[PDB]
RNA sequence: GGGAUCUGUCACCCCAUUGAUCGCCGAGAGGCUGAUCUGGUGGUAGGCGGGUCCC
């Protein structure tokens, strides 16, 4: 793929950023 | 060696469900991070590895 993360609404977003 | 923007990672919470999908429990609406993905120089919230720019 062009992009890639590590997020999960309801828990945590600082995880990957 | 230090700081921030960049990235990769890990326990917290917010915002968008007129952003997307699923799973589980629930007669039922409803609930759960339960799994995944996306987005906010939202957060002097914490740590660590790589790279960038400045000093």
């Amino acid at each position: 793929g062009i992009s890639y993360g590590r997020k999960k609404r309801r828990q945590r977003r600082r995880a990957h950023q």
